[PDB]
């Protein structure tokens, strides 16, 4: 039943918007069954109504070919009314239309550019010659003739809005030319249609502002008033702004802007006078909605504000929203990015009494607003919307504009070099030449930085599953882990158990666990978060818990999005340790990372991975399932991953066939991974100067070789050793057989 | 939820925060028990360690 | 000075000291500069772009 607003159901007047096949700008064609229905009579005039309340007249006529659901119209009519192809309009009978007295129209300065003749004579006369054409205030029309088609708009009629052009009726065009800015900017007028991820957002804005307006009655009958407040939360860029333009543009009410920071004043009274003198033009201008921006600025909490002018004015705005004098057909709008610091009585009942949240864009929200602003844009049959929202991981809308509008750009970049620059214009050719393809959008999307989460930007190391060896089983439950809830969100509902969201590594320096976390960044389609152990510690009392809940707090947001803790041994640890770990901060720090992963709080799509060296020491509250439930031990590679291993490393180096990578494994026993890339780098190292002294021969002969050969390996053997000790090989083995032990019933089958 | 990190046996450090650990159960221990009328406020406490809380709250 | 230049398109606005003439919005004891910004971000707001005429500051 919330989204009651957003559903629709057939009507009789509703119809779909269809092409024209011989329709004037006069006249519109509706097939007989519904003419009958609506009991509609052919030549007869009928009134149509748009988005963005744009109404229009026009002649209903009859045509076989036309669909019961669907109305014939040129693209005239269509851009009278402001909807395209598919549309829903209303259609309605317009009667007691009396012949017009005096029209008066204006032209188009674009249409005209370079029209010296008479108007009238060319134009209007022949438009209008017994025609009897219907018309509206305000409705553009285009009219053939001359060296070029001019458009007009009827600014004045008499009688009004409504009028049938007769004979006798005088026709002037007399006046200021109109300029085609003004014209673009009610055509590109914001409308709710502009709103992209928002729907059940949109749905209660709706009911709570538009609804009371259009059904009056029905709210005087059930004995209530309509809530009278309205405060948008989220990031900056979500586009709360936008969807209170949108509001206050379909529906017949008045925007007024109002900025936090410039109602501040120095001068004792005037910030509170500024609001004051807000607020009554705004009811001078009913109906009308007032927008705040960054009420947390003007608004803070007054027992905790020392400056008496905030106070005083977040007093003034209580009693502007609510007094002795109940304010009537007002609505007042607020935008903050943080509505906890605004005062704890400005969110009373009848005072922003209802608080939407504009949260990150979706995936498919995103790509609904990629749709809705490239669609003014041209493009080509390469390009896909979806790949682009796909990579999009933490982009807002904003950030999703900024791309697009960069992407063009590219596109200029790319054709910049066509011309030659030295002519005023650029020739047809070079013109219709330029297209915007996939490529660019890939160049912005390099460019581009997220704004969801600008504070935590990091050079990508770009690792490929490809390039880590072995490690075959671990790769799987890496990407089914990420991948499942998110791309199987019903499989897990039809269950109906939740997924697990916690990985440790624990190993041997060296063996890859941080070559896998920096895997999972590129492949999935998640957000992925990199944090330095000791990173959130703070000297301050209580700042390293602080941090602590930003984190995950970002995460949440952020959802779907993967959280790697680097390092865990050093945040987290057995409590207790000793007392001068900062006075008992560091056994805080532990308790704030417990609530985060599991308290009292809905469980996101955050996942939780942990790359720890010495996992003995870790908190086991930290381990429990359900925190960090999957513990996975990567172990010193064996002879089936070393040989992995050391194809990986040589897919992109040419090598010789002579060098057999399989002898290589076997007596390289106990090296980790990073200690066999070290023979790689050696390999490749050595014989450089023999590279240099091929390249001099060439030179001493006018006045080594791609493939690495089975010699080098050789010399780079001598210098390898291996950095792993056995003792600290043993440390690790002996907490992968407690977790074995731990267990028992090896082995486990029901019984038959 | 994790009453131990707000409530301690006080004393354990020199120096935790400027003494601001210990002042802040000071204050948790009159809003519980002090001299106001008691109302009908029901304190759930979840310890995992509960052998560090402070005495007085117990 | 703004007309000017979109009767002579194609046209290059330069304010030279822009900061002076539009310092920060909060750091001001004037009505007067503040007016001054908010009837520059209105021009700004009301450049054709369809008369090729930009501007640029130092
Ligand atoms: N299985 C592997 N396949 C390919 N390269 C590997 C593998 N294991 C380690 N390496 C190489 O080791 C180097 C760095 O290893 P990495 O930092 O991932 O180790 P680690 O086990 O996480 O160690 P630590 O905890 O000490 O940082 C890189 O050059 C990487 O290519
Ligand atoms: N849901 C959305 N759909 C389409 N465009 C959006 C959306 N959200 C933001 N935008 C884009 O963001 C830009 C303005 O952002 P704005 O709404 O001013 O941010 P804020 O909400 O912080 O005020 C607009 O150009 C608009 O195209
Ligand atoms: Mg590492």
């Amino acid at each position: 039943l919330s989204t009651a607003i957003l559903k629709q159901k057939n009507r009789p007047n509703r119809l779909i918007v269809d092409e024209a096949i011989n329709e004037d700008n006069s006249v519109v064609s509706l097939s007989q069954p519904k003419m009958d229905e609506l009991q509609l009579f052919r030549g007869d005039t009928v009134l149509l109504k748009g988005k963005k309340r744009r109404e229009a007249v026009c002649i209903v006529l009859s045509d076989d070919t036309c669909s019961d659901e669907k109305i014939r119209m040129n693209r005239v009519v269509r851009n009278n009314l402001r909807v395209r192809l598919g549309d829903v309009i209303s259609i309605q009978p317009c009667p007691d239309v009396k012949y017009g007295k005096r029209i008066h129209v204006l032209p188009i300065d674009d249409t005209v550019e370079g029209i010296t003749g008479n108007l009238f004579e060319v134009y209007l006369k022949p438009y209008f010659l017994e025609a009897y054409r219907p018309i509206r205030k305000g409705d553009i029309f285009l009219v053939r003739g001359g060296m070029r088609a001019v458009e007009f708009k009827v600014v004045e009629t008499d009688p009004s809005p409504y009028c049938i052009v007769a004979p006798d009726t005088v026709i002037h065009c007399e006046g200021e030319p109109i300029k085609r800015e003004d014209e673009e900017e009610s055509l590109n007028e914001v409308g709710y249609d502009d709103i992209g991820g928002c729907r059940k957002q949109l749905a209660q804005i709706k009911e709570m502002v538009e609804l009371p307006l259009r059904h009056p009655a029905l709210f005087k009958e059930i004995g209530v008033k309509p809530p009278r407040g309205i405060l948008l939360y989220g990031p900056p860029g979500t586009g709360k702004t936008l969807i209170a333009r949108a509001v206050a543009n379909e529906t017949g009410a008045f925007f007024f802007l109002i900025n936090g920071p410039e109602i501040m004043s120095k001068l004792a009274g005037e910030s509170e006078s500024n609001l004051r003198k807000a607020f009554e033009e705004a009811e001078k201008n009913a109906p009308a909605i007032i927008f705040i921006d960054e009420l947390d600025a003007i608004a803070p909490k007054r027992e905790k504000t020392h400056g008496e002018v905030e106070r005083r004015i977040v007093s003034q705005l209580l009693t502007l929203m609510d007094g002795l004098k109940q304010r009537a057909h007002v609505i007042v709008m607020a935008a903050t990015n943080r509505p906890n610091s605004i005062d704890p009585a400005l969110r009373r009942f009848g005072r922003f009494d209802r608080e939407v949240d504009i949260g990150i864009p979706d995936a498919t929200g995103r790509l609904e607003i990629l749709q809705i602003h490239t669609k003014n844009m041209k493009l080509a049959d390469d390009v896909d919307l979806e790949q682009v929202a796909n990579e999009t991981h933490g982009h807002v809308g904003a950030d999703l504009a900024a791309l697009c509008s960069e992407a063009a750009l590219q596109a200029i970049r790319k054709k910049m070099d066509l011309i030659d620059l030295e002519d005023e214009t650029i020739d047809a050719e070079v013109m219709n030449s330029l297209a915007v393809t996939m490529d660019d959008f890939r160049w912005a999307l390099s460019q581009s930085n997220p704004s969801a989460l600008r504070e935590t930007v990091v050079e990508v190391p770009q690792v490929t599953w490809e390039d880590i060896g072995g490690l075959e089983d671990v790769k799987r439950e890496l990407q089914e882990l990420v991948q499942y809830p998110v791309e199987h969100p019903d499989k897990f509902l039809k269950f109906g158990m939740t997924p697990s969201k916690g990985v440790l590594f624990y190993g041997p320096p060296g063996c890859g666990k941080t070559l896998l976390a920096k895997a999972i960044a590129n492949e999935c389609q998640a957000n992925f978060i990199s944090i330095k152990g000791p990173e959130l510690l703070t000297m301050w009392f209580g700042e390293s818990e602080a941090n602590v809940r930003e984190i995950f707090d970002k995460a949440r947001q952020a959802a779907p999005c993967v959280l790697f803790f680097d390092q865990l041994d050093s945040i987290a640890k057995a409590r207790g340790g000793n007392i001068g770990d900062g006075g008992g901060a560091a056994d805080r720090v532990i308790n704030q990372i417990l609530t985060e992963m599991d308290g009292m709080s809905t469980k996101k799509n955050v996942f939780i991975i942990g790359a720890t060296n010495r996992p003995d020491i870790i908190d086991p509250a930290i381990l429990r399932p359900g925190r960090l439930d999957q513990l996975i031990y990567i172990p010193l590679p064996d002879e089936k991953s070393r040989v992995a291993i050391l194809k990986a490393n040589l897919r992109k180096s040419p090598v010789a066939k002579d060098v057999d990578l399989e002898f290589l494994a076997k007596m390289t026993n106990g090296f980790s991974g990073a200690d066999l890339t070290e023979i790689c780098q050696r390999a490749c190292k050595l014989a450089i100067r023999e590279s240099i002294e091929s390249e001099i021969r060439r030179e001493r002969e006018r006045q080594p070789v791609p493939e690495i050969r089975r010699d080098h390996f050789e010399e780079a053997m001598r210098f390898a050793r291996r950095s792993v000790s056995d003792n600290d090989i043993r440390k690790y083995e002996m907490f992968a057989q407690t977790l074995q032990q731990s267990r028992g019933f090896g082995s486990f089958r029901f019984p038959s």
